[PDB]
């Protein structure tokens, strides 16, 4: 199929995650932060190979509560956004609800909050690869070509202006 081989293109290279684990399942929960870890920062580095370095993210000591910076390039003009979600407690069978809180506000493919909203086709995606998927493929499956539609039509619709300097 297009999307089987389009999934493969883009998820390339980012390591797989192997524990079925959420915030309250203990050494499980420990695993499964090593591997999430592992994983984005194998995602970071081939981005820096791929001069799209295009976000940074932190958490909590739980591992709980995510929060950090994307990075969109416009006809060369680079545009930051912050970015934080939480984890469900059905982690890794839910995926988590990406929030860009400064673009909160009746926005197309958008929910209260600044939660993204993504096409119907991400969420069978991301159920039929539990638990391989993690954060790496949140980011590179879902936020990733959101920010590639929704930012160049809110700078077309003038919703957002560069800062200068």
């Amino acid at each position: 199929s297009m999307a089987d081989e389009a999934t493969r293109r883009v998820v390339s290279e980012i390591p797989v995650l192997k524990t079925n684990a959420g915030p309250r399942d203990r050494e499980l929960w420990v695993q499964r932060l090593k591997e999430e870890y592992q994983s984005l920062i194998r995602y970071v580095e081939n981005n820096k190979n791929a001069d799209n370095d295009w976000f940074r993210l932190e958490s909590n000591k739980e591992g709980t509560r995510w929060f950090g910076k994307c990075w969109y390039i416009h006809d060369l003009l680079k545009y930051e956004f912050d970015i934080e979600f939480d984890i469900p407690i059905t982690y890794p069978t839910t995926a988590p609800e990406i929030a860009v809180p400064e673009l909160d506000g009746k926005h197309p493919n958008m929910y209260r909050g600044g939660k993204i909203c993504l096409t119907d086709h991400f969420k069978p995606l991301w159920a039929r690869n539990v638990p391989k998927f993690g954060l790496a493929h949140l980011m590179a499956l879902g936020l990733g070509p959101w920010l590639a539609v929704e930012i160049p039509d809110l700078i077309q619709k003038g919703v957002i202006h560069h800062k200068e300097k």
